[PDB]
């Protein structure tokens, strides 16, 4: 799903995603960091 968190390095979506939802896998798009199941 989407998160209002922007990014610079994929390292960021990861921790955000796993903390917020039961995930771990994440990757960012120029618009924002994004999470995946």
């Amino acid at each position: 799903q989407f998160t209002n968190v922007s990014c610079t390095t994929s390292k960021e979506c990861w921790s955000v995603c796993q903390r917020l939802h039961n995930t771990s896998r994440g990757k960012c798009m120029n618009k924002k960091c994004r999470c995946y199941s």
